[PDB]
């Protein structure tokens, strides 16, 4: 599947396209990416 990453994971790199970097360090969108510990990206906060 699609698995590139971001955020605390990748050393503070962000995502290539405007994707929520997850908790995990994953790019995606919805509450499961954007939803809390969103590092980078179309977050909230």
């Amino acid at each position: 599947a699609m698995d590139i990453k971001c955020g605390s994971q990748a050393g503070g790199k962000l995502c290539p396209n405007n994707l929520c970097c997850s908790q995990w360090g994953f790019c995606g969108l919805g509450s499961e990416f954007c939803g809390g510990g969103c590092q980078s990206g179309a977050c909230s906060t």
